[PDB]
């Protein structure tokens, strides 16, 4: 199976009549490029190609490498998914070197950008939280904090290597920046839909060889107040305390039921949690447009909303390391899919004045 991004937005009942006009979505990139074949693809979808402007950071810039398996794959997937679904939005793509500094610097640049003022920041890059310097973590978090104060929604993909996050030391790890309490962490599912109805939605897990959604409990960031009613367990690692549970929301990421994109001029099908942050970023822009105001930092509200605002995933696990089924999805918040997939019209309604 394959879907267009529009197929997936209908399953998730995105609000109609809204295309993100008046909103600017920042997308962070740590490599590659795109070619402005993007218009071609949006044409093929029957939607207008939005305005896309690239921004140089720390000397880096829009430079496609030709390899659909390199960063170009991340960049164009990111732009195609949010752009297809928020085509009235303006797209600001910040290119920075793939490092500690560049990543921080691209995020700080976007958030504070006085020309383009994105109201949403989508991120599809990261690494095990335990892999980041102390200083990069703190800096990254204060950047997110600054985003919340400016009414900017920051969304991050939770990872494509299951509960172990590609670390082969035998322990469970969560990815950063999705582990930041100030980020909307986006995990992944396997979606079977049609007629705009969800027939089946389960944890994305294609074992060691095909990826799984990241998800779990942070051993660096404390359980936030607003997560206290979400039955987050302690980290499964020995001795581990209470910590921020990852993720908050989840959506179609299984490449087996993936997104029809064009990458480096080739038609192909792709998944990963990489696509879910751009997906919900478009959701949030349509909502800001309807409301006339940026919703900014959403995690405290989301965990206070009625549960029926979300489609709950309750089956499956994100373990690709062993047979212990860590972690398992369940009724309500769980460490594979968080609150579940958002029901667009219901999320907008809950937030209307
Ligand atoms: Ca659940």
């Amino acid at each position: 199976t394959a879907y267009t991004p529009l197929d997936v937005a209908q399953a998730y009942q995105f609000p109609e009549g809204l295309d993100g006009q008046g909103q600017c979505i920042a997308i962070i990139e740590l490599g590659g490029g795109y070619d402005e074949s993007l218009a071609q693809y949006f044409a093929s979808l029957g939607v207008p190609a939005p305005q896309v402007v690239s921004v140089s950071v720390d000397g880096a810039s829009n430079q496609p490498t030709g390899d659909p398996s390199g960063p170009d794959g991340e960049v164009e997937l990111d732009i195609e998914v949010a752009g297809a679904l928020a085509p009235g939005a303006k797209f600001a793509v910040y290119f920075a070197p793939n490092t500690d500094a560049g990543f921080l610097d691209a995020i700080t640049t976007a958030i504070h950008d006085p020309t383009l003022k994105p109201s949403v920041v989508s991120i599809s890059w990261g690494g095990p939280e335990d892999s980041w310097t102390s200083a990069a973590i703190a800096a990254m978090n204060r950047a997110f904090l600054d985003a919340a104060a400016l009414g900017v929604t920051v969304l991050a993909a939770a990872g494509d290597s299951g509960s172990t996050d590609g670390e082969q030391d035998g322990l469970y790890h969560v990815d950063f920046p999705a582990a930041s309490p100030y980020v909307l962490a986006c995990g992944g599912t396997r979606l079977v839909a049609s007629g705009g109805r969800i027939a089946q939605e389960t944890v994305w897990n294609d074992g060691p060889d095909g990826g799984a959604t990241g998800g779990g409990v942070s051993r660096i960031f404390p359980l936030p107040a607003w997560q206290e009613h979400a039955n987050v367990p302690p980290s499964a690692n020995p001795g581990a305390s209470s910590g921020r549970g990852v993720p908050d929301l989840a959506g179609n990421a299984d490449p087996a039921t993936g997104y029809e994109v064009v990458i480096d001029g080739e038609a192909t099908v792709i998944g990963g949690t990489s696509a879910v942050a751009p997906l919900f970023a478009a959701l949030v822009a349509r909502i800001n447009q309807k409301l006339g105001k940026a919703v900014g930092y959403l995690n405290p509200t989301l965990y206070q909303l009625p549960a029926d605002v979300f489609h709950d995933i309750t089956e499956g696990n994100n373990d690709i390391a062993n047979r212990a089924q860590i972690y398992q999805a369940g009724p309500g918040w769980d460490p594979c899919t968080g609150l579940g997939s958002p029901i667009g019209v219901r999320l907008l309604q809950a937030l209307l004045p």
